[PDB]
């Protein structure tokens, strides 16, 4: 079968970390088992443009393989063409950069997989570090430091302790959950979560998490907000302009789930305004971010609440080699006809939404 | 009575934020709460040189009040020039500015009261935000998005979790403890320690932390390393080329603790050399820290593994108004003639050491 595997390229940082499967160089760690197995892999990060590497390929493709950190966007357009395409992997976590429902509403039979929990602790972990670099006002502190500067106060006066503040978390799944679980040594005043899906009653009383019934109760209540739910049409634009307005006063928001759960430009009137005292997250719309996406230049009025970066939270080497197995086990199962998938890696099995976390079906 | 009080200036940054206590501005609010007893109050940033405004006022000072994040040196020299000086009061944790064991060993009768626990919370928490900055990888990722670049590579190949880790503190006492405390739930794969005071096997269990009882041993086996000690004349120095030499190779090291306890430059030429893959903290020798002080412009091999900030971890806003009330209490358990202070306030009574933090007498 033919096999196109789309993911970024290290270029010259290859030669610093052998480790880094999860780039165009070293095609996930699997290559020699594909081809001992008998198929055709071809590998690029050239993605975007009617003519690109990618396009190309599509037309016959069997299996497309596919990262979130630089995502192959597997579009209408794109599928209608993709005359031999039977499953798309996702090496990580989050389906979003496939039209799953443009799939859905057709009916082909096409399969979804994604290593599901192969990167949540590392997502958990970003938050948490996001959340303590926002609070703590980390990011001018370190830019005096290398700017030769040195002023207590122009750092003091926007630092707090993450103690003693309500957090909440829309999404309270495999990241949500982790998240609360490493906040509460920090003694925070309360925690809190949004979803759909109710906590286990055992996993609530851990973390002593409260359940709020409705997004605009959570926020207003929320001195830090966090974003861990899937991208799909229930969560598309749902940090916008008037929910924002609902939020408290100088709030911290944090995002590594996806960036096109917020509206962008809504997001950075927010921080100039005051509305929000910082943002930060891994994760934007589009991926490649572009040069003069807005989140890059965006600041709090003293010049600082942007703890934005590249989209790596799930692409620590520790995740890579994670992700890169459970990609061999999904081809695997679909190799031997076994489809023997872990259930929880399914989004879509032949077009029919197995996974209950992408809205309801 | 003549009370001196050194505490940063806020210029500008008091007019943005009232809870900005500790500056000289706005005099941990206890400025009219003195005149009203009849006391003269001098406040000024200026501590440094034979006829700063420090040293005008320090032959007939009764009280100095200091703070670590702006530390008045109260050298030997400057002691014997205090005729009136009876109490330093430390407006935050560690008194490690003051030259402790000569007014011990010479008999000088000088209390020395700190505002203990104040900022322990603030602390640790930054202790486990620069953990997380360091192995994270985030001091580059989000230089690269402010940069206007994209590229996930350049972050990933040294990007870990915190995870799977083995976490060794140096001291562990209040900061030291809650730290261990807020990494239960991140998964190390152990937390060890090394004290001379053993944690209770009560707290040890709940942390499910190892004490090792030599210093080589514990850093031989350590992926992070954080010194959660006091500065005292058994720590000055204690991080130095050989015992760096034992690290782990490409250790993370953490110190909001006091600066002099590692040799500044056997650290640096360590990052450089890839002995150790980051240093941070916000601790310096002296302080402020010069603009040539080599911590401010060290970096690893990929010009990353700095997570320096200028010391300002205890001085969070949620942590002013503790040691702000902290130190109101101290002067008012002086000036009464009461001297009721809180035992684990007490670095020095009249000169003997009461503290058993500060190594063994
Ligand atoms: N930044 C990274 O590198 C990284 C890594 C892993 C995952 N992610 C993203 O995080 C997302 C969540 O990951 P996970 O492992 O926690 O998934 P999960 O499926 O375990 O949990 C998702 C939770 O979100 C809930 N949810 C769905 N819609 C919601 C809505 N409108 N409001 C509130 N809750 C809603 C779901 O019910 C579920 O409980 C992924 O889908 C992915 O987009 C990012
Ligand atoms: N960066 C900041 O703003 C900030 C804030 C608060 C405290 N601090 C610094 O942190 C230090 C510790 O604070 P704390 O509240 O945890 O103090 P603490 O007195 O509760 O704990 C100090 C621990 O260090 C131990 N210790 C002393 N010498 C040691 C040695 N050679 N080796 C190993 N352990 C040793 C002590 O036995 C004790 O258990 C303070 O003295 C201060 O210098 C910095
Ligand atoms: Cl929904
Ligand atoms: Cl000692």
């Amino acid at each position: 079968m033919k096999i196109v595997l789309v993911l970024y390229d290290a270029g010259k940082h290859a030669a610093d970390e052998e480790k880094l499967y999860g780039c165009t160089e070293n095609k996930l760690g699997i290559a020699n088992w594909l081809k001992d197995q008998g198929h055709e892999l071809i590998t690029t990060s050239d993605k975007e443009g009617g003519n690109s590497v990618l396009d190309q390929h599509i037309p016959d493709a069997d299996i497309i393989i596919t990262t979130p950190f630089h995502p192959a966007y597997i579009t209408k357009e794109r599928i209608d063409k993709a005359k031999k395409l039977k499953l798309v992997v996702v090496a990580g976590v989050g389906s979003d950069h496939i039209d799953l429902d443009y799939i859905n509403q057709t009916g082909k039979k096409i399969s979804v997989l994604e290593v599901t929990g192969s990167n949540v602790v590392s997502g958990a972990e970003h938050v948490l570090m996001t959340m303590l670099v926002l609070v703590r006002n980390f990011v001018p502190a370190h830019e005096q430091i290398i700017n030769h500067d040195w002023e207590v106060a122009a750092i003091a006066k926007d630092a707090y302790d993450i103690e003693g503040k309500t957090i909440a978390t829309i999404g309270a799944g495999r990241i949500g959950y982790r998240v609360l679980e490493r906040l509460v040594p920090f003694n925070p005043k309360e925690l809190l979560y949004y979803d759909y899906q109710a906590l286990p009653k055992d996993a609530e009383e851990k973390v002593g998490a409260r359940r709020v019934e409705n997004i605009e109760e959570l926020v207003a209540q929320a001195d830090i907000v966090t974003i861990n739910a899937p991208l799909h049409a229930g969560t598309k634009g749902l940090i916008n302009k008037e929910l924002l307005s609902k939020f408290k006063k100088g709030a911290w928001l944090v995002n590594t789930a996806r960036g096109a759960i917020c509206v962008a430009e809504d997001v950075a009137a927010a921080l100039e305004s005051g509305q929000l005292r910082g943002y930060g997250g891994d994760v934007w719309f589009p991926q490649p971010a572009p040069k003069d996406h807005p989140w890059r230049d965006m600041r709090n009025k003293y010049g600082a609440g942007n703890a934005m970066t590249p989209h790596y939270s799930g692409t620590t080497l520790d995740a890579q080699t994670r992700y890169a197995e459970g990609t061999k086990n999904i081809l695997e199962s679909f190799f031997t006809g076994k489809f023997d998938y872990r259930p929880q890696d399914i989004i879509l099995l032949n077009g029919e939404y197995i996974t209950k976390a992408y809205g309801k079906h």
